[PDB]
């Protein structure tokens, strides 16, 4: 009854956009800076944010902040969080793992001279963790249905691939998500 | 029916310890290095961890990883996550906020020359966010009962205070948590 | 001689060196990884082929001599070509100032949307540093009329400050509140060897 | 003269300067914030009282002269007191090496339990750097028999490498796999002015 507010970037909003695309939920994708910064300063004046951060998801009059929290909330509401107490935990635990490596990716750049370590050490290591998780479990990380963890893992590699998959299941899992019809469409349309 | 594995430090395990103390749950608090590192390497060989990280909470044969996930799991199980869908979200959102500032605290040190900015800019700003959240809501962040967010906020400042509260509610809230009998006891006994 | 600069096809930590060569009019080969191909493969092969101390670039090769670490290279060239200041104290001040540049420059490079630190960088870290530089320029009033950080000739510190703001500008918007600094950067940008290099870049 | 070093009551970025003064036998006042009181209040008052370029310490004051930025201070002292190498190339190499030290040292300082990067630092970042240093020592075989990074006299790079490992050791455990580096550090640790300073520290 929905507005997503963020910068004109994937960033930490993209996973939320992927969820809405998957669920088929209509919303206004509001992007600053399509002086992004002046616009953000104004938004903060206009809107009551808890921590002066975006993304913000506003549903009617209700303001939701913090991307990971928003993801968990939506996932519960729309049945992509796992179907048992243990499965809900595993999905969460996997997402936390994705968060660790995703941040590391966002902390690697040329100036810092950490690209080679990321490419050679950190990413292979994390990819191995994910591949093993897939092996343990027309591919899902959790149970026999899609969860937000699947989308998160797709999003992580999709992001990484923009800038910079030895991992057979992970590759297959990524292809599978990319080809879900709602996802494929979203992706094709995406700037 | 429970072992917590971590280093002999508060770190990211402390919030879990505070929850168990609050809930009155008996567990073995297993600390490496009471060559911490040799011991950790061995533990990783011995135990099947998803990401080769601690803390690990083992309940019977069940291995749980990722501190924030563990906290959410316990909180749901033991009714400290909020009593409505919206309240569960707010608790989560607050914890996410705590995570942001807690990390910043752990990223500030003398060598980096970022202590003054943290003390003068970042912490006051975050404390203001928390104070306002308390105002909005014989003190609780969420609803009218204790949630993990309360414990998290207590833990954050308690950590900060070891190394380095203008904020009346926050101070009062912190005192209140510190004085909950199970907490007070845990704290008095703690190395 | 045969001077070759090796780096990625980016400004990064190489650009100041490139600016120095431009300013001095030194010819060199600007070898850039990844202009067309996979930058990482090229870098990997380079490391195999060239004996680098730390497996890092930039690398400046003069003849068969291999020099590493951008700041060290900058200091070496600056001494050689008389852009390091003309007294012991002035040499120190240029070095001081560059050290300060490095600090804020590293911060800029650690700033991004995902990390949600853009607003604090724009709003609180950069203005503070811009203030420090503005004050330093004031102390050299003044000799100035021409804007130099140190003494009455150009030093690498001048180039470094120019480069830092130039780099920032590529990503983020004014220097309105910092007139001395703004004039200084403009002045550097208009030195003919520099203006020409920039236009062609 | 009246030489005063201002810093926190910590090693940090000051310690190398202190080691240099010890090695050279220069008397100075080692003023440390927070020995007894609130370090931040002391620092805040210092900044008000002293005109610092960047609102940072360390600060070295010689007479009324204020010098800032630890690396710049190290380079200035090293030139003055002949620990920077005795040729243009050797001066560059000592500087190169120090730049490398700074990189790994900063990483050590960014390593902690909360960030869960201790194992990668011990396991993968430090060994790699230790290797780089070990290889650099090998190149100076070579002159050595005495271990120096550069030429056949001590330079600040020697002190810097010693200091870096010493600092690491306070926090984390062997250098077993790096015999040249280990011997080098031991050798530095045993220079009489250094050994004495250390024992008293």
């Amino acid at each position: 009854d929905i507005v997503l507010y963020y910068f004109d970037a994937r960033g930490k909003a993209e996973l939320i956009r992927l969820i809405f695309a998957y669920l088929g939920i209509e919303y206004t994708d509001k992007r600053f800076g399509v002086d992004a910064f002046v616009e953000f300063k104004n938004f903060k004046k206009e809107k009551d944010t808890p921590f002066e951060q975006v993304p913000i998801l506003q549903i009617g009059d209700l303001i939701l902040a913090q991307s990971q929290a928003i993801v968990r909330y939506l996932s519960k509401k729309y049945n992509i969080c796992g179907e048992s107490e243990l499965n809900e935990f595993y999905a969460d635990m996997i997402f936390c793992g994705v968060q660790d490596i995703h941040y590391k990716f966002n902390n690697t750049n040329l100036f810092k001279q950490n690209e080679t370590t990321f490419l050679n050490e950190d990413l292979p290591k994390w990819s191995g963790y994910f591949e093993k998780l897939l092996k343990k479990n027309d591919y899902y990380f959790v149970g026999n249905n899609l969860t937000y963890a699947d989308l998160a893992v797709f999003n992580l590699y999709d992001d990484i691939e923009t800038k910079y998959l030895n991992f057979p299941l992970l590759k297959a899992h990524n292809e599978f998500i990319s080809n879900l019809p709602n996802i494929k469409n979203y992706i094709t349309n995406r700037k």
